[PDB]
């Protein structure tokens, strides 16, 4: 109920990407009445959204019923696009960012922009992140758990974490790309429980990956409370203590020494989580985050946070608000 | 420090299974130099393993340093040879459910038996639950999180919990057959994040599966503190009712409506992850379960229980044995 830090939003329209760049799977927006749209697959259907997830006004308005001074905003992260054409994700990325920019060029001080980046070409991701900050003003950057198969961790990766450290742009890490087929095509697992499990590889990976060591003024959240990590933490922590063999070979510190070291956001739905993710993380390190305006998110944009009768004013506050301007590098 | 329920054993040897049944896959062990033996999969040594792991001698010694009263013991999951023709699994079960019985039966003061099945074939698996629990007298069996393509939701499965409910036999799920490659081939992930994710989805199957409503008096223990469910609950619950479409069609009752209704081992490592567990599946449910003689296991056993200054002494003792005697079903 100040700052949310994860909420997704897309362009009105955009041009048909089968044609602009030759090849399918890409997604698009289909709007037949207005008030209620469609995300589609190139194939089938996958997501029925509605006005508030392309409108700004839409936005400000609920916005205001719910109390939210700023979303920090992003794309929806079946945009990436990680998977495609390099130069082609470079493309949309321009067209995503640009079009973020020009939201925040309307209100500038209800909304803030985490671009997008074509993570699986570095080189390219570095320069379209010297854009993002140094024209488009941009305070940080959205990116996936993992890129094709490439993880957190790799080498191939470092260029961009350096870019990231040298412009003082933020990270958001977003889970995404999980398996669909199988075992998970029932029951909504992949969300319900592989996004969660994607964010907690992802932590493992830079933590065990040499990432944080090797870039110390890295600024990283991640979606969804860190997924299991808080949890599982003991468990990483003691086999990382047993098996220095098949965990150290790459990064020698204890994961455990990396609480304190980055950011979560906050959306994990029951009390006693959250005082978990609090203890183990951090009171400075926790940032109200909705997934806004989807259904698996906060309905009530810090009405849980607001419920702990165990924290005060001040820890409210740096929940709400300023721990997130902290990560951002902004101020009131 | 009193009973614990996670433990595995090995025969010191067995015949060689591709010879018996015709065709390769299975695991040898080998004893080559002293005091150790390499577990061989078709190719590779992929566990070495010393003698605490075969000889219940060497066991009962450590037994008693440790404190430790009983351990429940239990093939290692690698044998649980799901894959196999579903005759030759059965053979296995029977070699393995044998050598266990043996070892019991010399120390019936120390161990009990936990059987293994061919979950494969439903009316087979019934059989040897029959022969297990009225022959062998074990109290319960050991099964994976989920059956090749099967999850524990599948209806071919069901005649087997219907079994296990009529004989009064406690079901044990230990999680196997993660992914090993690929992404998850590095910094031990199978171990640190997918075993805890592969009994997140056990427990979200059984749950909206309405296997718990099928089978009220069915008891059933999930390894290593439930994996993250107890951290993740919320954001089960919460999309539950968010897309009953996707959720609900099998089992029309919020998860959290089963908390309470199954029991989890305490091998979670940090005192804070204990003590959610606890707030989340309750005190009268969470049993002492150490993994010996993995070195993922606990080490000191008990030890992250007496530590925990916030639990009165009924509490530790529920923890450390009362719980696992009634989910056995046995006195003191
Ligand atoms: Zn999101
Ligand atoms: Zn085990």
């Amino acid at each position: 109920m100040k700052i949310d830090i994860h909420s997704h939003i897309l362009p009105k329209e955009w041009p048909d990407l089968k044609k602009r760049f030759g090849y399918g799977g890409w997604v698009q927006l289909q709007h037949h009445s207005k008030g209620e749209a469609k995300l589609l697959k190139d194939g089938k259907v996958f997501r029925v959204v509605r006005e508030n997830c392309w409108d700004p006004e839409v936005r400000i308005r609920e916005m205001d019923q719910k109390g939210v001074t700023v979303q920090a905003l992003s794309t929806v992260p079946v945009m990436f696009s990680y998977w495609a054409k390099p130069e082609d994700t470079l493309n949309l990325c321009q067209l995503l960012n640009n079009d973020l920019a020009s939201t925040v060029v309307s209100y500038p001080r209800r909304f803030v922009g985490l671009g997008t980046l074509p993570m699986q070409a570095p080189e390219l991701a570095v320069k379209e992140m010297e854009r993002c900050v140094k024209e488009l003003g941009f305070p940080g950057v959205q990116i996936g758990t993992h890129v094709n198969e490439w993880d957190l961790n790799a080498q191939e990766l470092f260029p961009v974490y350096a870019a990231a450290e040298r412009l003082k742009c933020s990270l958001f890490v977003h889970p995404w790309d999980m398996q669909m087929d199988g075992r998970m095509a029932k029951y909504w697992l992949p969300w319900l429980v592989g996004m969660p499990a994607e964010t907690t590889i992802a932590i493992c990976s830079m933590i065990m990956g040499g990432v944080f060591e090797k870039f110390p003024k890295l600024k990283v959240c991640f979606a969804h409370g860190g997924g299991a990590f808080p949890f599982t933490v003991g468990r990483i922590s003691h086999g990382f203590s047993m098996r220095p063999d098949l965990c150290a070979q790459d990064n020698p510190m204890n994961p455990k020494k990396y609480l304190g070291s980055f950011y979560t956001d906050a959306l994990v739905h029951d009390p006693l989580s959250l005082k978990l993710l609090t203890d183990v993380i951090g009171k400075d390190k926790v940032i109200l985050g909705t997934d806004y305006p989807f259904p698996l998110g906060e309905l009530e944009p810090g009405k849980l946070i607001e419920s702990m009768e165990e924290f005060d004013e001040e820890t409210k506050n740096k929940l709400k608000a300023g721990n997130a301007l902290a990560f951002l590098g902004l101020e009131r």
